[PDB]
């Protein structure tokens, strides 16, 4: 009934873990491609199915490997992730997402064969950490047929984004980098009321939280970009009535919750 569901029926500790599908990667050079900088492609293998793309941005003087088990983790789960290297590892957020609508636009037109099989270009989101995060904001602004946006601790110093693209803000409480009360925070309150948010607080994290496997932004992540770019809605049980002790706060305008 839906086209795009994949995998099995989702518990919330095997989103804690790899997926079904076994994951193939190709290195995208930074010489090869104009816009960006190259990066990781992670893709489903095994299977002759199609799965939505995300690309996703590193942080300020960070590089794809700072993400590479986040590529690796939604891709086991049925996805096509390009984490991204920028141009200069000083690239700030406007200039990080100039650069994920290139490395999107170069995933749908001149990624390599075996990606271009297992992308379905109409379903399409972003994904981030810090500068990454607020490039992610930034694009849901530019591009707004993107399917969700997930920006993880993100900073930017402009807090509003007018977007319809549903997003799932994952704020670390106690970030100093990007601190939850001048970043994730506001850049939630800030998002239209009529667009889908979620704000997930994890408790005592630092700002490098999501730079190795997290068990509370995988499962968060995964749930938003199966819930919105396959549009299964197995997972909304895991982004309502939430009682998670791994976060500090949980907030959520609640649009993603009904039937």
């Amino acid at each position: 009934s839906n086209p795009y569901q994949r995998g099995p029926n989702p518990t919330r500790s095997a989103l804690t873990t790899d997926g079904p599908f076994s994951v193939a990667t190709y290195s995208v050079s930074r010489l090869s491609v104009s816009g960006f900088g190259g990066g990781v492609i992670y893709y489903p293998t095994g299977t002759t199915l199609t799965f939505g793309g995300i690309a996703m941005s590193p942080g300020y003087t960070a590089d794809a490997s700072s993400l590479a088990w986040l590529g690796r983790r939604l891709a086991s789960h049925g996805f096509v992730v390009i984490v991204i290297n920028t141009n200069s590892r000083l690239d700030f957020p406007d200039s990080r997402a100039s650069q994920l609508s290139a490395a999107l636009n170069y995933l749908r037109t001149s990624s390599p064969s075996a990606v271009r099989a297992r992308l379905d270009a109409n379903r399409l989101a972003v994904a981030g950490h810090s500068m990454g995060g607020g490039a992610t904001l930034r694009i849901s602004e530019q591009i707004p047929t993107l399917k969700a946006g997930v920006p993880l601790t993100p900073w930017h110093t402009d807090k509003t984004f007018n977007t319809p693209v549903p997003q799932l803000i994952v704020g670390a409480e106690a970030d100093t980098v990007a601190p939850v009360s001048q970043n994730a925070i506001p850049m939630y309150q800030n998002l239209p009321s009529t667009t889908p948010k979620v704000y997930v607080e994890l408790d005592n994290a630092t700002h490098t939280a999501p730079n190795s496997p997290n068990a509370a932004i995988s499962v968060y992540t995964i749930s938003w970009m199966k819930l919105w770019v396959d549009n299964d809605t197995r997972y909304r049980q895991f982004l309502c009535n939430v009682n998670d002790p791994a976060l500090s706060d949980f907030r959520s305008n609640n649009r993603h919750c009904q039937l």
